[PDB]
This record gives C-alpha cells, structure tokens and sequence, in this order.
C-alpha cells in the first residue's frame, strides 16, 4: 500500500508541476516533461497536456494525432473529445462532419463521464479562457472530493472577477483541513496568486517561502518566488535567487530574460547585454523554435528599453522578421517591425510596412497612427 501512495504521490507532483508550467506556458517544456512522464507512467494525462503544448504552439493537426491516440481511454475520454473539437475547429481545413460526431459523442459521454474528466475538461475551459463553461462544468459536480474541491478553487480563481473571493475561501478551507505537514502545492499556488493579485506580497511571500521549505525539489517554487520578487520590484533577492536557479540547472529562457533585462535596464552595458540577448536567442530557437509570442514579446521588451540602441534593435528585428515569415498575415508584426525601423529612423522603410499592415488589417488603429507619426517626421505635416 505505501509503494502504491507514494506512485501516486508523485504523480499528483507530476501533474502539479505541469499546472504550474500550464501557468506559466513552456510548451516545448510541456512536450518533453509530459513524454517522460508519460513514458514513466503511462498516464494518459501527460499525453493529453502534450497535445495541449503543441496546440498552443500553432500545430492543431499534431495535437489531434497525439489525442486520437487516447481518444478510448475512459478517463479522459470527456475532456479528449471536447479538445477534440476545439482542435478541428482551430484548423485551417475544419472538417464538419468530425466536428458533429465528436459533438455528438460529447453529448453522449457528459452524462457518462467520471468526475475526474469532468474537471479536466473544465481545466482545459478555463485554461483557454472559456472560463464560463469550465465553471458550468464544476458546478455539475456534487462530490465533496478534495480534488475536485481544488478543482473547484482554481477554476475560480481562473475565472477572477466576482468569483475570486470565494475560491480564496475554498483555498484557506483546503487548507485547513490538511495535515501538518501536508499541504497540497496547487493550493498553495492558488492562495499565492491570489494574495499577490490582491497586493497582499507579506502573505504571497509567507507561501512561497513554505511552498519553497516543503516541497524542495519542486523548482516552481523559487521561479515565482523570483517572479514575485519582480512584482514588489525586490531586485537584488530576484538575482540571487535567479543565480541560485541557475546553479542549479543552466540553459533556462526566463533566466536569461531577467540577466539581459537587469544589464540593459540598470547595467546600461551594451556590450554584455548584446551578448546575453544573443545567448536567449539561442536558447529560444534551439527550445522555442515556433514560439511567435515568446519571441514577439522579448522583440518588445529589448526594443522599448534599447534606448535606439542600433545593435540591440538588431537583434529585435531578426526576431521580428522570423515571426513574420512565419505568420505572414498578422499585422501586428509588421506594426512592431516598423516601428523598429523607426527607432532607427528609417521613416521610409516604416511607412512600407505601415502600409502593408494596414491593407492586412485596415482597423488596425496602431499601424495608421505610426503611418500618421512617419508623414510627421518626413515633414508632410499636412
């Protein structure tokens, strides 16, 4: 019996550590951590969230081969069908008469549905935003399980808004009725989240400083610990936590995100911060090859605090222009890659791509105040 609790222990940590990642949106990371788990196991859990992970990265035809694989197993079947359908519709060729079969089977299995599907699939709701039928899906479950108590919390808290009171309460109630020293990490995750949205930092910190004393070897717990450190703009704890991180384990994105932001941002060295960009950018390709939005966003954030820095700006530009080979028809890149070229002034070549943003998307109101900005500075003011 000990063998069988302590398997299942570390499954609970196994999944806890892909919600927190969920979270926290590694999806390569989601693809490899879900494989060895699943390959440890053979939980079709860690198969289901690896198909989430690549349908997060922009390939909705490899997460439906990867769920199709699990389609029959009776624990997931609920949850695997309703992301079934929302991963046809997602493609571009969506095949209706698959959709109608898999809504229909969905219909059918509702109703037949064990409480752990149910709140798995409510899990996937709330993750892709549809917070409303993820709490629709909780609130038709009347089992006093833990499990789906804490199910219940996070979807909540998810949710936001009016609700967030309430699911902090099942957060202190899940806590209270715990033994000393066994207190569930996605608990303790959910009253720290919900105490730092708050700006309650004492009691965000207090957890995650137990979070952090019980659970060692979980390594969630430092890198919100360092997040949270960000938030209350505690920077110096934020580097020796982040150097501790990497001693323990090297070649991390975020981290090397927080070391280029620090030089650029306090440092104000151009060269190591050149030199750090270039090893992120490194990782992100041989890690985050497809990830448009991880590369966007770090694109943005060295852009705006370059200072028209020409060498940094190159670096965010590459970046640009790999996103917009990729995603040619979304405006938004071609808005930030000539805004770049602003920064460069290059009002010219900004108006170009100004112009062909705009017959991309012709309400995008950022790309027509930039065309209005290039007109002012190559003087015609009229």
């Amino acid at each position: 019996m000990q063998n069988q609790q302590q398997k299942m222990q570390t499954i609970l940590i196994a999944q806890s550590q892909v919600y927190y990642y969920i979270r926290e949106g590694f999806w390569s990371t989601m693809q490899r951590f879900c494989q060895e788990q699943y390959k440890a196991f053979g939980d079709p859990f860690f198969i289901f969230w690896k198909a989430y992970g690549l349908y997060q990265e922009g390939l909705p035809n490899e997460a439906i081969n990867e769920l199709t694989s699990i389609q029959h197993k009776k624990e997931i079947q609920y949850a695997t069908i309703v992301a079934l359908i929302t991963y046809h519709l997602s493609t571009n060729i969506v095949d209706r008469e698959t959709v109608q079969n898999l809504k229909f089977e969905e219909s059918t299995q509702r109703r037949l549905s064990s409480d752990k599907a149910i709140c798995l699939a409510a899990f996937f709701y709330a993750f892709n935003k549809e917070h409303a039928k993820a709490r629709d899906l909780i609130d038709e479950i009347h089992s006093d399980n833990f499990n789906i108590r804490i199910a219940s919390a996070w979807c909540y808290l998810l949710e936001g808004g009016k609700f967030l009171e309430k699911s902090v309460q099942l957060f202190e109630e899940l806590y209270n009725e715990q033994h000393e020293i066994n207190k569930n990490l996605e608990s303790l995750m959910g009253r720290s989240k919900a105490n730092e949205m708050i700006k309650k930092f004492d009691i965000s910190l207090n957890t995650i400083n137990e979070i952090n004393v019980l659970y060692p070897d979980f390594k969630g717990g430092l890198i919100e610990k360092a997040k949270l450190l960000m938030t209350v703009d505690d920077w110096e704890q934020l580097v020796d936590y982040c150097n501790k991180i990497l001693y323990d384990d090297d070649k991390n994105i975020m981290a090397l995100m927080l070391l280029t932001f620090y030089t650029f941002a306090r440092e104000g060295d151009i060269e190591t911060g050149c030199e750090r960009l270039q090893k992120l950018i490194q990782a992100v390709e041989f890690s985050e090859s497809r990830n448009m939005q991880l590369m966007f966003k770090i694109s943005q954030v060295f852009s705006r605090i370059s200072g028209r820095n020409t060498q940094i700006l190159k670096f965010t530009m590459k970046l640009v222009n790999q996103c917009k080979q990729l995603s040619p028809l979304n405006a938004q890149y071609f808005c930030e890659l000539a805004q770049q070229l602003l920064m460069v002034n290059q009002f010219e070549r900004a108006e170009q791509y100004f112009q062909e943003a705009s017959a991309i998307d012709v309400d995008n109101k950022e790309c027509l105040m930039g065309l209005i900005l290039s007109k002012i500075m190559q003087g015609q003011t009229e």
